[PDB]
């Protein structure tokens, strides 16, 4: 599915994202467009051989089984394929995982590098949450 931002938004709050570890509800929606465009089905391949997954590109070598990624590990407990549903709700738990991490949201490059320090506001502005 191609979520509407506001749609997206509206979802993440739902499942608990705004402010979780202290990262407002527009990271979450940044990060998003920038690493699917909003996209639940979006996959790309690392470099490492590695894939990324779903409206979040939350990757397998940690993060999920997608049986391919060689010495893989599987922290979030699903199939990689799990992230690829309409339903965000895997896409979101295993992010809660990611997040508390250490790095925070560091842990996504496209937010580092498109989010960090821009004024992620824009990115609900509009939307009734
Ligand atoms: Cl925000
Ligand atoms: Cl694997
Ligand atoms: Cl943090």
């Amino acid at each position: 599915k191609v979520f509407g931002r506001c749609e997206l938004a509206a979802a993440m709050k739902r499942h608990g994202l705004d402010n979780y570890r202290g990262y407002s509800l527009g990271n979450w929606v940044c990060a998003a467009k920038f690493e699917s465009n909003f996209n639940t089905q979006a996959t790309n391949r690392n470099t490492d051989g590695s894939t990324d997954y779903g409206i979040l590109q939350i990757n397998s070598r940690w993060w999920c089984n997608d049986g391919r990624t060689p010495g893989s590990r599987n922290l979030c407990n699903i199939p990689c394929s799990a992230l690829l549903s309409s339903d965000i709700t895997a896409s979101v738990n295993c992010a809660k995982k990611i997040v508390s991490d250490g790095n925070g949201m560091n842990a996504w490059v496209a937010w580092r590098n498109r989010c960090k320090g821009t004024d992620v506001q824009a990115w609900i502005r509009g939307c009734r949450l």
